[PDB]
């Protein structure tokens, strides 16, 4: 992979299951206390988010981003996405940026 920056403020874990009509994306984020995490999501060439949960989903053309909705901004917010296109890989990366605050 190319360099990647290293976080240093809260903690991210995040699984995915393809099932070729769609790829499920989920994002465990652990927190010191109430931050905004925004968590961007590039999508494929052709993939969008379909079903997301515990976090708002948001459109950037291509990519999607997910915050804390109004009780995943404790110190620990979990959701998830699922983008839908080619079978296999439907999402250019996802990289987590709370307010700003990349981690």
């Amino acid at each position: 992979g190319p360099t990647t920056p290293v976080p240093v403020s809260g903690s991210l874990e995040v699984k995915v299951n393809d099932w070729g009509s769609g790829a499920e994306y989920d994002v465990t984020l652990n927190l010191d206390g109430q931050y905004d995490w925004t968590v961007k999501v590039k999508l494929a060439p052709g993939a969008t988010v379909g079903s997301f949960w515990s976090a708002n989903k948001q459109e950037g053309n291509g990519y999607v981003i997910f915050t804390p909705v109004s009780w995943n901004k404790g110190p620990t917010a979990t959701f998830g996405f699922i983008v839908n296109g080619p079978q296999g890989d439907k999402v250019e990366e996802i990289t987590l940026e709370i307010n700003g605050q990349v981690i």
